[PDB]
């Protein structure tokens, strides 16, 4: 039945510290499974049945060493946390036992979903998945991060279904360095992030605007870098114009045949200011969302990443099931449409678009319009 598709699994909460303090927990998947049962969404979408990644799927995106030491389990580079627990990291924790298995479950998962929607078995689709994958590198664990999932399905999708152009929009708050990393040289993957930056003093400090490729993948890179601390923050109001000016026209020239989305929430309200401190509310993803669907015949995929309020991920996974299943939106508050995006928000999309010039046409066309406000923008285009 062509539709928009879920995974889930309940393998993954096996993932959990030893021992609370730690923002990425089993609980964020759980609760988010819960509201989309109580809603109905889950009742109305079609279920997949995940599976465990193979070692050498997770090859192309990572080094064997790495694959092995967080791949397998058989029968060291391990740290004592300051809760007791075991992790690889001071922030990232590890379970000796359920790992391995849960992070191979979250990059298979984001398989299936991602090859049946692009294959035609679906419309579209949302992975509830953990742990997260967009900040996992070549070869290095980092920010709860150990295997891009999203990086994987798209060299995977090169590779396997041979698609020709695929685009990957990365909008957790933070900076998706794995994802940019994996691509930084192919023109075929166009990789475009909205995040947090404040001129790299930031988690996890990449992603300047600077930053545009190498070889001949040279300006299939945008990093839609957000500069000026939180005064004020960055809210819907200040998506909905990077959007409008920076992602849309970009990714619309590019024409992709499959749109992937590293959906982090960590940008909506109810975040400690060291996590993320933006104003997005949930109901806004939607937009964001639906204005992707636009995009490659509607042959998306968002897979979970970050966000860690329970309240506010279970709000915009339903709101962004509800875009990619048809549903009739709620209107955005006329405060919010009408409302201007602040200065910082401003000089950081026209020092993206100054540099994403030389490599796009419509970049090229106009003087800076993103001054405006949303009516304001809606009313000079008539
Ligand atoms: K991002
Ligand atoms: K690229
Ligand atoms: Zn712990
Ligand atoms: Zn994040």
């Amino acid at each position: 039945r062509f539709t928009t598709g879920l995974v889930y699994d309940t393998l993954m909460l096996k993932h959990q510290c030893t021992c609370s303090s730690h923002p990425e927990h089993a609980g964020r998947i759980q609760s988010i499974w819960s509201r989309l049962q109580e809603t109905g969404l889950r009742g109305k979408c079609e279920c997949i049945r995940g599976r465990k990644a193979t070692l050498e799927e997770l090859q192309t995106v990572h080094s064997e060493a790495h694959t092995l030491l967080y791949g397998t389990n058989p029968l060291s580079v391990f740290v004592r946390l300051p809760c007791g627990g075991v992790g690889v990291d001071s922030d990232t924790i590890w379970n000796e036992v359920h790992s391995a298995g849960a992070a191979r479950l979250a990059v298979g998962c984001v398989v299936e979903l991602v090859f049946k929607v692009a294959t035609g078995e679906l419309k579209n689709g949302f992975a509830v998945v953990r742990p997260p994958g967009h900040h996992a590198e070549e070869s290095t664990p980092m920010g709860f991060c150990y295997f891009n999932s999203v990086a994987v399905a798209a060299k995977l999708l090169q590779q396997r279904l041979s698609v020709s152009k695929i685009l990957i929009v990365d909008w957790d708050v933070h900076h998706g360095n794995g994802t940019q990393q994996a691509f930084y040289s192919d023109p075929s993957v166009l990789y475009m992030s909205l995040h947090r930056y404040d001129d790299g003093n930031f988690f996890p400090g990449s992603g300047a605007p600077d930053e545009v490729g190498t070889g001949p993948g040279v300006g299939f890179n945008v990093n839609m870098a957000f500069t000026g601390g939180l005064d004020p923050p960055m809210g819907d109001a200040e998506y909905l114009a990077a959007f409008r000016t920076v992602v849309m026209p970009i990714a619309s020239e590019f024409a992709p045949d499959v749109v992937l989305v590293s959906s982090g929430f960590d940008a909506v309200e109810g975040h400690p200011t060291p996590l993320g401190g933006y104003n997005l509310s949930a109901r806004c993803f939607g937009y964001l969302t639906k204005q992707l669907m636009g995009l490659a015949g509607g042959r998306i995929v968002l897979a979970l990443e970050g966000g860690y309020d329970l309240t506010a991920i279970c709000d915009a996974s339903e709101a962004c099931v509800s875009a990619l299943l048809g549903n009739e939106l709620d209107p955005l508050p006329e405060k919010v449409l009408q409302q201007r995006p602040n200065a910082n928000a401003v000089r950081s999309m026209e020092k993206v678009m100054e540099i994403h010039s030389k490599y796009w046409r419509c970049l090229q066309r106009t003087t800076s319009t993103a001054g405006r406000s949303l009516i304001e923008a809606q009313t000079c285009e008539n």
